[PDB]
């Protein structure tokens, strides 16, 4: 097929719709499930929501240019972020959710966003 392998795998290290825990345990069967544990990644964000306006990001109808070459969201979107627990690098990999709504930055290709940035932080509330 034509390549839209970067999109799909965005989508499957940063992408759950319906997610019901949003806690540890979420995070823990999520890296396993989508395959972020070995070794365990250290930091890992899921976005929830419509997927159609996470795509959107990467043109002018939620997206703005951000740090030239990223674009940061319009809206707000709901997120879970799994941050590894222990010094190991190795299975079982534990994790603590942090639950939030925040504007989100990414990378985009083509029209279609491929990368997740991890560093960014935002203006609390």
């Amino acid at each position: 097929a034509q390549d839209d392998y970067r999109y799909i795998h965005f989508l499957t290290q940063h992408y759950d719709a319906k997610p019901k825990g949003r806690n540890d345990e979420y995070c823990f069967n999520m890296m396993k499930n989508r395959r972020l544990t070995r070794p365990c990644k250290d930091r890992n964000t899921f976005i929830h929501g419509n997927k159609n306006d996470i795509k959107a990001i990467c043109e002018d109808r939620n997206g703005q240019p951000y740090r030239g070459d990223l674009r940061i969201s319009k809206s707000e979107f709901q997120i879970t972020i799994c941050k590894h627990k222990g010094g190991s690098s190795r299975p079982p990999c534990r994790y603590g959710a942090t639950e939030d709504s925040r504007v989100i930055v990414v990378g985009c290709e083509n029209g279609l966003p491929v990368h997740f940035d991890e560093s960014f932080i935002t203006p609390r509330h």
